[PDB]
């Protein structure tokens, strides 16, 4: 029972108006389509006979993997140590700065400029311009001016200047000049308050020979210069004094030489001279005396003794009673008492009365 | 012409029918228009639909996202680790060696002078300042002498502890002053102390025109007993002062100068006074003479000579006898020798030759 | 009521089968249900099956793995060869400079003083007090005095070579003292060379209220010649000595014998003044010298001789020239005398020759 069923070409369908039954099925012979039928339409109306539709293709591959990505950065670079080269140079062998320079510092403030200190001639130089106490030339003036040092005036120790020569021969002190004139004196001795209750100088002498010594040596020609001039304006004391204790000698011993071999040079010549004279401006004269001896305790020896040869020649003793030598004179009259032995001097009260006595008887 | 119609249904009333297709027969679906075949052994539901095929295999995917940058290299090794390939390598020349260095600063240290071991100039020269120099000083203090085997010669010329030679310089050798009210002490002292001691204690060796030594008080305010120079001794086998002269035409002269200007003021004053006097701790007595002239070699001049305004008024002669000027006195008997002259004073002896000489006849 | 199936092979005997299916006529898969139409003149194989239409396309694909990481990228740089850019560099600068410290070191060489070129402090001291200080010191050589132009004044209050002033201070000036049992010259000398020196050794200006200059000799063990005080004079043109006055009592220069034993006739041989002329002693035939010459060129009053003992008048000569004994005389010789006018004057001879011849008768 092979079927066919209404068929047509594709078009002539379309343009037919014949109306299949509901379920009578109706062919296009173009292509193979087919519809139903719905009793009461034309083939243009009316669903085909398709299937509903496939079902859904497969998923898609999966994509391909991703390019491999760029190089990283390049490395960061190298660094040089010191520490950990070769050959690295020994430092220990180099001066450090600081101790260097303190060492130097201690050094300018502890040690001695040249220019503060005197060298080994120099400090001589000027030492030699000093006094030694080994000796020296003093050619200025020393000059001592003590105050309230307590120099004491003991005639042993004592003094401004002390020279002991206990321990050493030779002289204390010498003043010498050989000039032919000069201005002034060499020693020169001065107080000037006329309070001062003290000596200018004093000679304590214990020895064997004479303490002080003046001596004036023969000059050139002669003239008028003493070895010893003193002179005094105090007229409540003496100008000098003179003490002994001899026992046979005297205390004051003058003695004269001639000057000349022949006997008369010198006979104007005396020992002793004596002249007294009046006030040197407004004196009207003097009344005073030549020679005073006295003896204020008593003597028994002759107030004065005249001698020539050693040969007794006039003496005074002190009765008061002279015996002169030889022929004498007396301008004027001899009061004497009556003669009362063969030689005693004749009155005129005995010449007389012997006269008138040989009254013849 | 058998037109042949199918079984169908809407699209809902298939899935709830019952009716079972024939092995061939078709079912139609009178909604979507679907349609399948029979199983004559199964319900509408159970019997596959005429699907289409399948859809297209789906778009291949995209591709992956890109990998990650890289990491970074390792950092790159250091340059060089010999010191001596090194650049701009230092100069060690101008740094200085420790040893060398510490060693030229040691020598410094020990041969310099430290400050603190030397005085200075200004130190030298503060205790320079305090020493005597040769051109002149003021002494303070006191200045001993106290040579000891130091050559001390004793010549009048060059010798000396103290030596003053002034033979090329004008002035004084030496001036002590004092102008104090009083003290307790003289000013120049010289002192011996062994009796044994066979020197003098002051020496002058004056030579020249004029006065040696020059002794001179002056007027005091008041006057008092005050004597320009004064001698005492206490050697019995000596005297107590020695005078020598060559005066060719007095070797002492002594003058006596009238304080006043009246006339007799110096009425009980001497020029020269003498006393005699005994032992002051204990003496009896005393035999001494007053004054003793004598020429042991024998003179012709006259041993005492008075005068008065120039004029002669009394003399001593050679010859042992005086010759007086005026009116005298002897309280005494004064005997003589018999008168052989017309003049000559009388005896008694001549006065009784005579009174006897005329007997009667 | 006829029901049609359709003709139905299974799916692959269809392929293989020769049947032509109708215009219209549907063949039937007994397998997969699937049907086909008819072409009327092709076999089965070749023939449009009757499917619904394609299925749609599936959905595209997921997205690649992502990339694989890059690779690791390049070394870094090396590191650098330059001293200045290296890594823990030593700090140069706690080094000394070798030049700099070089020239520190060579300035303070010459610019220092060397030790043995300079006296110490303590060496400086021992030189130094071999020098004479100002405040005292012990001098044990000989100080001599040289001056030269040093302008040395002579006044008699500052100047001298030697100037000392104690004004201003207690005690004494100088003192010289000696211990010693023998030496070989004095203390003090003073000496002039030149004969024509013009001017004094020594002056004592002296003003005060005691003795000027005082001279002791004191009591040796064994008496002996010793003198306190010598003067000696060889010019035959000037007196030794010099004495002037002006007191208003005592004599000018007074002359005292203290008897050195209590015996009274002890000092029977010893004189105050002792007066001996004498000739040259070189030839002298004699000598016409004076023994004491009074003389008052101004003219006297007083008595020019007062002799005393026990302070009572025992022998004078008066201004006139007249005498005054005491008591019993003598004269080895003929007194010429003047006629006696009086009753108690000494008779001549021609008054005796008189009054006899006046008894011629
Ligand atoms: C013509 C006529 O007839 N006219 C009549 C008239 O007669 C005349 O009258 C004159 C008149 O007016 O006076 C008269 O002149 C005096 O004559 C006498 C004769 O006896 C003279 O002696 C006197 O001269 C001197 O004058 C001075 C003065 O004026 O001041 C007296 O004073 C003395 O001055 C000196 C100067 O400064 C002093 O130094 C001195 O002091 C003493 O020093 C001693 C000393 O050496 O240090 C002391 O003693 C101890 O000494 C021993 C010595 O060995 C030492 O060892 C001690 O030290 C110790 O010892 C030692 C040691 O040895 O190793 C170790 C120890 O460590 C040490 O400590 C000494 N002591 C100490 C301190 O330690 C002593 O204490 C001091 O005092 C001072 N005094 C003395 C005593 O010397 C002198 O004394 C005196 O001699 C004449 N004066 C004058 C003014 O002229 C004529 O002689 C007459 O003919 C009639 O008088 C009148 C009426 O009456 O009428 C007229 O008409
Ligand atoms: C009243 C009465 O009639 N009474 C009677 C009594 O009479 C009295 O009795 C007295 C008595 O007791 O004797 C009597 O005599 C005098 O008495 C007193 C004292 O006693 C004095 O008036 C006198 O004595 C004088 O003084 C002293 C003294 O006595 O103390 C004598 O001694 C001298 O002392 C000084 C000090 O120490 C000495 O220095 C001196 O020696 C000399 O020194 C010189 C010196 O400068 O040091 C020396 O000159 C240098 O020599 C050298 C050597 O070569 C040369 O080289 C130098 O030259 C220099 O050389 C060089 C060189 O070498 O590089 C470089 C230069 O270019 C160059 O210049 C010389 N220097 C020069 C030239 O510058 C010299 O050699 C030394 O000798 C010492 N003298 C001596 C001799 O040792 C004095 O000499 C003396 O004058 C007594 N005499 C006199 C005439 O007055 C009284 O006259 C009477 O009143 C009766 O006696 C009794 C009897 O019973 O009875 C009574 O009644
Ligand atoms: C046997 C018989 O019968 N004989 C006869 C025989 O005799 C002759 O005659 C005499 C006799 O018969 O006895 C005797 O001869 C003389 O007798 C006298 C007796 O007095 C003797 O003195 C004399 O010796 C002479 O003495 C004088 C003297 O008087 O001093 C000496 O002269 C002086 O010499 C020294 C050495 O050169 C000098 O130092 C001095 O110069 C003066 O010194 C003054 C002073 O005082 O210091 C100074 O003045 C100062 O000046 C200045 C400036 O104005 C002031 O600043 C100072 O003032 C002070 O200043 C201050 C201050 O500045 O802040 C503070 C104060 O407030 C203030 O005051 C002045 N003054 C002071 C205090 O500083 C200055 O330096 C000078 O002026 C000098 N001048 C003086 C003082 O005059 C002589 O050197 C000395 O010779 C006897 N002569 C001799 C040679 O020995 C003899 O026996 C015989 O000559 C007959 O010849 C014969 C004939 O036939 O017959 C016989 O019978
Ligand atoms: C008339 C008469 O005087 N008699 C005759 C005598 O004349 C005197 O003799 C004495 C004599 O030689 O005995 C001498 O005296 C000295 O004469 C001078 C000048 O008159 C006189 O200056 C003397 O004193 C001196 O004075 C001075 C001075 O500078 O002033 C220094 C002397 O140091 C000092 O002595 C005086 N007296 C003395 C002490 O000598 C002199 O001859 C006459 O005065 C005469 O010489 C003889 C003849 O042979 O005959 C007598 O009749
Ligand atoms: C014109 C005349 O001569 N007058 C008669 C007078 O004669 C004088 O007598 C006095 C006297 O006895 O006092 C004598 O005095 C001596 O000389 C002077 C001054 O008097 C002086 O040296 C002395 O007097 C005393 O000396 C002393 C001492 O201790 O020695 C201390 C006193 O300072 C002082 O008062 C004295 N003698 C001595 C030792 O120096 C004087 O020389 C006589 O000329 C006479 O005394 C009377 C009668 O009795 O008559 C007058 O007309």
């Amino acid at each position: 029972l092979r079927v066919q069923f209404k068929r047509m070409s594709a078009d002539e369908w379309a343009r037919s108006d014949v109306i299949l039954l509901e379920g009578e099925i109706g062919f296009e012979t173009d292509t193979g389509f087919a519809k139903f039928g719905d009793g009461q339409n034309t083939f243009s109306k009316l669903k085909y006979l398709t299937g509903p539709k496939g079902p859904k293709g497969d998923t898609g591959l999966q994509g391909k993997t991703g390019g491999t990505g760029p190089r990283g950065p390049a490395g960061k670079p190298g660094t040089t140590d010191y520490d950990q080269l070769q050959n690295k140079p020994d430092l220990g062998a180099f001066a450090q700065k600081e101790e260097t320079n303190s060492k130097i510092t201690k050094l300018e403030s502890s040690k001695a400029d040249k220019s503060a200190v005197y060298s080994k001639a120099e400090s001589k130089i000027e030492l030699d311009k000093k006094l030694s106490l080994t000796g020296g030339i003093v050619t200025g003036q020393l000059q001592f001016k003590p105050n309230k040092s307590g120099i004491k005036p003991s005639s042993s120790v004592g003094g401004a200047i002390n020279i002991d020569m206990s321990k050493s021969e030779g002289a204390a002190m010498v003043m010498y000049t050989n000039k032919d004139t000069t201005d002034g004196p060499l020693m020169i001795l001065r107080s000037d308050k006329d309070t001062f209750d003290q000596s200018a100088q004093f000679v304590d002498y214990s020895g064997k020979t004479n303490a002080v010594n003046i001596v004036m040596r023969q000059p050139s020609a002669p003239n008028f210069s003493s070895a010893l001039n003193i002179t005094s304006a105090n007229e409540g004391g003496s100008a000098m004094q003179i003490r002994g204790v001899e026992k046979a000698l005297g205390t004051l011993k003058i003695t004269h030489e001639n000057p000349n071999v022949e006997a008369k040079y010198d006979e104007n010549a005396a020992a002793l001279s004596i002249d007294i004279v009046k006030k040197q401006k407004g004196g009207k004269g003097t009344a005073a005396q030549g020679i005073y001896i006295n003896s204020t305790s008593g003597t028994a020896g002759k107030m004065l003794r005249i001698r020539n040869k050693n040969e007794d020649k006039f003496y005074v003793g002190p009765d008061g009673g002279f015996h002169s030598g030889a022929n004498s004179t007396v301008a004027g009259n001899l009061t004497v008492k009556d003669p009362t032995s063969g030689k005693h001097a004749a009155t005129k009260d005995y010449v007389d009365e012997k006269i008138a006595e040989l009254k013849k008887l």
